[PDB]
């Protein structure tokens, strides 16, 4: 499941790019998720109300949850895999304060790589999109498994 140095580069040279507006992908990520698996969005209470992309791209408060979430995946793909400290207390939360369906990281992995391309579209090529594929499974892998050593089935 690991990725080589190559790998690792094109991940962390399209991160950077990210690194320039962190909150405003982290919001478009979250719309993204929230539109197109409504599911995710009721885990929020306090985003009950957002119904339309427009509504959702108007929080500030959704926007500080854009930033929070990519603010910790950057940490995360910025040690190549040796993520365990990282990884530790994430998973703890999502798996038994939050009860986070594993499922939804897949779809919230879509979510980056769908924001990538509507950013990105020069910068994000084939290369690039394969091996940002191969980090965020590595990230689902790792993740996936620690759920189920901390007893969380869901
Ligand atoms: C790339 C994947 C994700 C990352 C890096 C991430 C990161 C975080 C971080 C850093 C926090 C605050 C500290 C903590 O409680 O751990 C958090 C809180 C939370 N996350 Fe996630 N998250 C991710 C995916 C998800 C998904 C897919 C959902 C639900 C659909 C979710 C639901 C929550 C909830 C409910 C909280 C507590 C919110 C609050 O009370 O403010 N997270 N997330």
């Amino acid at each position: 499941m690991g990725l080589s140095d190559g790998e690792w580069q094109l991940v962390l040279n399209i991160w950077g790019k990210v690194e320039a507006d962190v909150a405003g992908h982290g919001q478009d990520v979250l719309i993204r998720l929230f539109k197109g698996h409504p599911e995710t969005l009721e885990k929020f209470d306090k985003f009950k109300h957002l119904k339309t992309e427009a509504e959702m791209k108007a929080s500030e408060d959704l926007k500080k949850h854009g930033n929070t979430v990519l603010t910790a995946l950057g940490g995360i793909l910025k040690k190549k895999g040796h993520h365990e400290a990282e990884l530790k207390p994430l998973a703890q939360s999502h798996a038994t304060k939050h009860k986070i369906p594993i499922k939804y990281l897949e779809f919230i992995s879509d979510a980056i790589i769908h924001v990538l391309h509507s950013r990105h579209p020069g910068d994000f090529g084939a290369d690039a999109q394969g091996a940002m594929n191969k980090a965020l499974e590595l990230f689902r892998k790792d993740i996936a498994a620690k759920y189920k050593e901390l007893g969380f089935q869901g």
